[PDB]
C-alpha cells in the first residue's frame, strides 16, 4: 500500500493521475524555465509492465536516473508566474546516492517532505496545462 | 513604397501593426520556448522618430535579442507554423539572418515553412501580424 501525498499547487490545468499503483521508480524527466513546464516518469507498476508516463504539461531538461538508488527528499515551491496563480515553480529532489537536483525558480509557497528510514518517492499525480500547476507523491513505505 | 508581405498563421489573437512607416530596423526582440510567444522591435520612421514597437504576445523569461549594427540588415527571414498546445495554427518557429552572417533561431520547427530571402539591397524593417498570448500570424515590411 503506498501513501499519496498532495498535491501542492493551484486549480488550474487538468487532473493527472496514474491507475497500476508504481512498485519501482526507474527515472523522472523534468523540463523547467521560471516554472516546472512538465514532467515525465517510467516506473514498474505493481503488476510488473512498465508504464511510460507522461509528459504532463508542455525549456531546460533534468534528467533522474535511478539500480539501489531511490529519491528520497523531494522540495519545492509554488506560485505566481506568466500571468497565472498558483503554479509548481520549483522542484528540489535528492536521491539515495545523495544525488541532488533542481529545476526552475524559487517562487511561493513551499513544501517539503524528507523521507527517513525506507521511504521513498514511486509516482507522481497533480494537475497540468501548458505547466505543472499542482504537483503530488506516490510514496513507498 | 514599402513591401509588405504576409502574414503567415492562424487567424487566432488580435490584428497588430505599425502606423509610422518603418525606414531602418534597430532591433528585434523574440520570446520563445516551444512556440514563438511574443515579438518586440524598435526602429527609425520615415519621420525620423524612434518607436519601440510592443511586445506583441506574452512575456518569457528567454529572449532572443537581434541588436542590429549601425550597417546591419536582417536579409532572410523564414519560420513554421503549425499547431501547439490546444490551438490549431501558431507561429512556432523562427529564422533570422543578417547580412553579417549573424543567425538567430527561436522556437522548434514545427508545420507549414515560410522563407524571405532577399537579394540585392532588399531588407527587413518592420512587422505586422496577430497576437494574443503566442505570436499568431506574423508578416513583414521591406524595405527595397
Ligand atoms: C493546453 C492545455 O493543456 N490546456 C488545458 C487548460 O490549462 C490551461 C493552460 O493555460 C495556458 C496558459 O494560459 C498558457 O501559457 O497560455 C496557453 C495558450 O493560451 C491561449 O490559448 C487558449 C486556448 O488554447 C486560450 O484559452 C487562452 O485565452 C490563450 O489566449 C489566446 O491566445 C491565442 C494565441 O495567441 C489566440 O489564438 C487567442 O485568440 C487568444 N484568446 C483570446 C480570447 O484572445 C494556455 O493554454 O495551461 C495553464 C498552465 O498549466 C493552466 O493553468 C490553464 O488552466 O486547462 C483546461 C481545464 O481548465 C484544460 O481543458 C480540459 O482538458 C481536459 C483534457 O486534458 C478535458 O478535455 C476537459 O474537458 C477540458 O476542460 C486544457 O486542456
Amino acid at each position: 500500500t503506498l501513501v499519496k501525498i498532495g498535491p501542492w499547487g493551484g486549480n488550474g490545468g487538468s487532473a493527472q493521475d496514474i491507475s497500476v499503483p508504481p512498485k519501482k521508480l526507474l527515472g523522472v524527466t523534468i523540463y523547467s524555465s521560471d516554472a516546472i513546464r512538465s514532467i515525465a516518469f517510467n516506473y514498474i507498476g505493481v503488476d510488473g509492465q512498465e508504464y511510460a508516463i507522461g509528459p504532463w504539461g508542455g525549456s531546460t531538461s533534468t534528467e533522474i536516473k535511478l539500480s539501489s538508488e531511490q529519491i528520497k527528499e523531494i522540495s519545492g515551491t509554488h506560485g505566481p508566474v506568466y500571468d497565472l496563480a498558483d503554479i509548481v515553480t520549483y522542484l528540489k529532489i535528492v536521491t539515495s546516492a545523495n544525488n541532488t537536483y533542481e529545476a526552475g525558480v524559487p517562487n511561493g509557497k513551499e513544501f517539503s517532505i524528507p523521507l527517513q528510514d525506507s521511504g521513498h518517492v514511486v509516482g507522481f499525480f497533480g494537475r497540468s496545462g501548458t505547466l505543472i500547476d499542482a504537483i503530488g507523491i506516490y510514496v513507498h513505505p
